[PDB]
């Protein structure tokens, strides 16, 4: 029993897609037509039954009901896949991406407090918080320190929860989220705490599909970065805290060579005093290099729905 | 950019699909692998940008957020495609389906009160409801009246809402929903009102997408049926009220030849008195013929999530 490649189904696909329809958006029709064709065929090829089909439909409802589509997306490799395509294009244009890009993740929040050169991003509400001095230099496309660059950083606390997405509703707005404008020396410096890794909500749809694939839904500890500056393309990346069990086994496949950074521990009272800290602290250094706009155009910025508070 | 056919992407797809993992469900992985492959390839062939991709992801959260996955499904023709497969299968098996099947729709509710032979389906809460006397005979696979058959019926009121899915939340439990056991003659008879067609929620995700395809989200007036009986397969079908502007332009493509029925208008005082009505009423007669089980089993019953009350 095969009917996909019969005139009836083929003409039906054009109808359902609004192809012969006058109004509408041709780009959407084009994509829908292709998607539907593939799904109708996959249904026949894999002999998907109605029982299976409807199970799939129910999954989509609960996926959206839990607002987890942006979480399952990276878990199924789409996010990394899109970065791969962007790298391939940059390679085509002859652009050398000094600091490699990686996925943004679905937890960015716009509207964080902004300051120049330095900033403390945690509010101390975290008990297990281990002080972390993260700092580096921002280089323009010519390798020269770039003053006035906007560095945006966001990460989870020791429980693996981000502010605005903390189920305990324990965090104040923008905790561990800050924008730092680079100083006269193109430097940024922040005092925060070592983030903990985290996984998908165990009861959530993303995690349960993952179970069906025999995969886990964990991410190693990391720190997200957005770096933008005049005449430069917006850099999206993150750094992985070296030593994490899932550094090279992140369910979001975001890890890359050059993004893994070692956290140096300092117990020496001489260090603890230079860096106005109360006691032992970890230190991480990470410089990032930006690329120029391609003819006054940032050909890789992504306009995507992002929570703004 | 062409990287889909590279070993890097191909292996990645197998990893994301968990094909390499030992745990999980092999059937699920098999499907996931195929779907991701097709989508990844589709993203390449159609050069889908990140901006486009993320709009698609946002749309999905939206769809599930409004619980409209089962409404978009029929709109994109899946529901009908599955029926077509079922007909092809029966055809290959030499089963000529006297009463053509059609889609069930996402609005069935299990638990309706049942009675033998007769029942009034509505509670008269509809101001503009027009009385309808609906009746017919259920015939077995041999063409003989089938007493004890279970006829399940559900439909909307004049505003196009079904009980349990009324936005204006205005209906008595199971209003216009009933189960009837055919009498000593395989007959069923109900008193209710003529349903009005209905469209998808105007501001909902299903309608938003249909607009992009230049299509409407309307269904002609219709009445849903479920007919089951020992020794026979469960029949899912419906009847279309003849004369509806959308009779042959249903956005869910459920209309089939032989399911369009004429509602006969009675106004003469004798018809009014015979049928214990209190004024002019419409009458529709519809007989259904069931098919036999295939080697002891119903090879086409569908088990899908259905609201139960
Ligand atoms: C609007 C357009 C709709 C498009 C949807 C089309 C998809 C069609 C493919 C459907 C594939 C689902 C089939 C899988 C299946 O038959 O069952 C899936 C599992 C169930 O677990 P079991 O143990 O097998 O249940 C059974 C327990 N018993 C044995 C005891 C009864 O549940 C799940 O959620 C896994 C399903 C998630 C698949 C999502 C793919 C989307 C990719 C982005
Ligand atoms: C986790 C796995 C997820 C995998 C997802 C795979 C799908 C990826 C392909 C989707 C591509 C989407 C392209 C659609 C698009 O580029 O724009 C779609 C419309 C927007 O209309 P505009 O007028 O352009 O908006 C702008 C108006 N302004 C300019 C005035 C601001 O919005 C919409 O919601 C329509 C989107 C429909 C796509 C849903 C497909 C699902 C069906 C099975
Ligand atoms: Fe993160
Ligand atoms: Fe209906």
């Amino acid at each position: 029993v095969k009917i996909f490649n019969t005139q009836d189904v083929q003409d039906f696909l054009r109808v359902a897609s609004g192809l012969e329809q006058e109004g509408g958006n041709p780009r959407v029709k084009q994509i829908i037509h292709r998607v539907l064709s593939d799904l109708y065929k996959a249904i026949e090829d894999l002999n998907i039954t109605s029982d299976e089909y409807w199970a799939g439909v129910a999954y989509l409802n609960q996926l959206g009901a839990n607002q987890e589509a942006g979480l399952l997306s990276p878990g199924l490799g789409f996010d990394h896949y899109l970065d791969m395509r962007m790298d391939a294009e940059d390679a085509a244009l002859g652009i050398e991406n000094a600091t490699p890009r990686t996925i943004e993740g679905p937890l960015y929040v716009a509207g964080a407090p902004e300051s120049v050169g330095y900033a403390r991003m945690d509010d101390g509400s975290d008990p297990n918080g281990h002080t972390l001095i993260l700092h580096g230099t921002i280089f323009d496309a010519d390798g020269k320190p770039l003053p006035n660059a906007k560095v945006e950083i966001w990460h989870a606390n020791t429980k693996g929860f981000y502010s605005h997405f903390d189920p305990t509703g324990e965090q104040q707005a923008f905790n561990m989220r800050r924008s730092i404008i680079t100083d006269e020396n193109g430097q940024y410096r922040v005092r925060t705490i070592l983030p903990a890794g985290y996984g998908c909500p165990p009861e959530g749809p993303t995690q349960q599909l993952l179970n069906q694939l025999g995969r886990h839904g964990n991410r190693p500890a990391h720190i997200h970065y957005f770096v933008s500056a005049d005449g430069h393309r917006k850099l999206t990346t993150q750094i992985n805290v070296a030593g994490d069990p899932y550094t090279y086994d992140d369910f979001a496949y975001a890890t890359r060579e050059g993004l893994v950074v070692d956290a140096v521990e300092h117990t020496d009272p001489e260090a603890i005093k230079a860096n106005d800290v109360e006691g032992p602290f970890a230190e991480m250094v990470f410089d990032l290099k930006l690329t120029r706009l391609v003819d006054g155009v940032d050909n890789q910025v992504v306009d995507r729905p992002r929570l703004a508070v």
